[PDB]
């Protein structure tokens, strides 16, 4: 479940947007017009900071060359056109094509371009070598739509064409490596995921569909419809584990990369969608739509963040990982629900994309979760300590140690950063918990087994969302999409049993002892002492202690549980935008 925030941050009305592309240090959009100029937008200031004006005709390609501080543009009247973007002067001009121009790749690490166009071809030009066609690739049968570099291998390339082929070629032929072939219809967009993990290329075509090809096998992977027209663009987000898809239909869907299930939609109203731009670093995405462009933001509806017992925070803003501590502030100046001023400071750019970041018990290390990994480091200055591949993470209450999930079948446990056994839970693990006990999650129910030797304590027939317990493992809290239950742990019921032998296929008998049931969905959670604090679906902020419920805030958005402080009798809370709000409790 990703839950992606998407928040407008630039919108461009003008006419036909053919390209867009992201400066990689400067805050830039380019955008290329049917109208033959080429604009760049400041996308915080949301200033129009340049205007070339390049012909009379559409400009279908523009791409910034940052090492050399230029544009380089192609135009439907077969001319490449550069422009220095600092002087705004046209550096160099020459003839490319026999028809339009239709994209532009840039080699990320020699003096190269690659050109594509309405002529069949591909051709290849060296700017160190006085723009000189150093290869034509031949082999499409119609127009060259889009061409991209394979970003592990610079010396392949793929292109999509109108003959409903795409190609996969090598810099020092002139003839395809291969053909990929299985689209009904002509292919618009072609794209290649950056991950050493998968071989794959994403099209788009007339057909209305989206394919994903594996290139070492040449076959395709997988076919997404739900476009209801023509799909123009398609793309693999560098950072996020994503799939930007748009059409002529006007919308722009946006998919999970490893699942392929649609998380959302989008209807600008701008019309037909025509291109997309991401940038590696950044959580940006450029579209260029009939009526203009605009700039999004892929932010998290749920923020990645975990404070510890002393209140330092770590989070996550997109692949920056950062440390928080609030400011000292008196009884006089702290009034509860207000945001609380904090010292922000940067700790580093993590490896993977952060979905989840968690603190051990004592707070001295910190797991960071994303798209089937996981790093942990040294919460003092996030320093790396062990890393590795899961599907889920799980720490235990005695600090330095912890639980990895495999799937839906291997439970890995692990003590002083080394593995110290493995085992396989007899109805699956659809998901694994944490804490005094590891719990597991199955088809059948709920399952507790003990951390030191993965021995079975106790089958529940439940389905669980949130597990929590006490400080002491006295308590539990087992929280479904319905209701939640709080349970005493009988630790002597199991000493005895392990040794005695009330034993069945379910575990030891008088083990847990239901203590009570509440009619209430926990979103978040924690216990202070006897008393488990928890957000409600309907944002309510109330404890459980002894039976009652007791009501602490109504919230006015939707809030985290963070920690309690007990020096400063306060419980701490955060929102999507980070910002930290309290509670007092005596």
């Amino acid at each position: 479940p990703l839950r992606l925030d998407i928040k407008r941050k630039l919108t461009a009305r003008s006419d036909r947007v053919k390209s867009v592309d992201l400066h990689p240090t400067e805050p830039w959009m380019l955008a290329s017009l049917y109208n033959g100029s080429v604009c760049v937008w400041n996308h915080e200031t949301q200033t129009l900071v340049k205007t070339f004006e390049v012909c009379d005709l559409p400009v279908r390609a523009a791409k910034f060359v940052a090492r050399k501080n230029w544009v380089v543009t192609g135009a439907d009247d077969m001319q490449i056109r550069v422009f220095n973007y600092n002087t705004l002067e046209r550096v160099h001009m020459f003839e490319a094509h026999s028809d339009y121009i239709r994209c532009i790749a840039v080699h990320p690490t020699q003096p190269f371009i690659l050109t594509s166009s309405d002529d069949m071809l591909i051709k290849l030009w060296d700017w160190d070598k006085k723009w000189s066609c150093s290869q034509v690739f031949e082999g499409h049968t119609h127009y060259v739509m889009q061409i991209v570099i394979n970003p592990k291998d610079n010396n392949q390339f793929a292109s999509a064409s109108l003959d409903r082929t795409i190609k996969v070629w090598q810099l020092g032929s002139s003839s395809p490596n291969f053909t990929l072939e299985g689209h009904e219809k002509g292919v618009n967009c072609i794209d290649y995921y950056s991950g050493g993990d998968k071989p794959y290329l994403i099209s788009g075509a007339d057909d209305r569909l989206v394919k994903i090809w594996d290139y070492q096998n040449k076959t395709c992977v997988q076919t997404l419809e739900g476009h209801a027209q023509n799909v123009s663009c398609a793309s693999f987000h560098p950072e996020l584990p994503i799939i930007i898809t748009g059409s002529e239909d006007g919308t722009v869907r946006i998919w999970h990369s490893s699942t392929y299930r649609l998380e959302s939609t989008l209807n600008y109203g701008m019309e037909r969608v025509w291109c997309v731009a991401s940038l590696r670093g950044s959580n940006n995405v450029a579209l260029g739509y009939d009526e203009g462009s605009i700039i999004v933001k892929l932010g998290r509806e749920e923020p990645a963040m975990s404070m510890d017992a002393n209140g330092k925070i770590i989070w996550a803003k997109h692949s920056e990982v950062q440390q928080a501590n609030l400011k000292a502030m008196g009884d006089a100046e702290i009034k509860d629900g207000e945001r609380l001023p904090l010292a922000v400071k940067d700790m580093g750019s993590c490896e993977i994309y952060p979905q989840t970041i968690q603190h051990n018990p004592n707070g001295r290390f910190v797991v960071v979760c994303g798209d089937g990994e996981y790093i942990i480091y040294t919460a003092m200055a996030l320093r790396n300590k062990s890393f590795g591949s899961a599907q889920e993470f799980a720490w235990a209450h005695d600090s330095s140690e912890y639980a990895i999930r495999e799937s839906n079948s291997i439970v890995k446990i692990f003590k002083n950063f080394k593995e110290k056994k493995s085992f396989k839970p007899d109805f699956g693990a659809e998901s694994i918990y944490g804490g005094f006990l590891l719990g597991v999650r199955s088809v059948n129910g709920l399952a507790f087994y003990d951390w030191d030797n993965t021995e079975l304590i106790r089958r529940i027939e439940i389905q669980p969302k949130h597990i929590f317990w006490s400080d002491s493992g006295e308590l539990v809290c087992i929280a479904t999409e319905e209701s939640f239950f709080i349970l005493k742990y009988l630790s002597e019921k199991v000493l005895a049993a392990q040794e005695t032998h009330g034993v069945t296929e379910d575990g030891i008998e008088d083990a847990f002892e239901v203590l009570g049931e509440i009619q209430e969905i926990v979103k978040t959670g924690l216990w202070v002492g006897d008393c488990f604090i928890y957000t409600s679906s309907v944002n309510r902020l109330n404890y459980y202690v002894g039976g009652e419920i007791v009501t602490i805030a109504h919230l006015d958005r939707t809030m985290y549980l963070l920690g309690y402080i007990p020096k400063d009798n306060r419980l701490y809370l955060g929102d999507k935008e980070l910002n930290i709000i309290s509670y007092s409790l005596l």
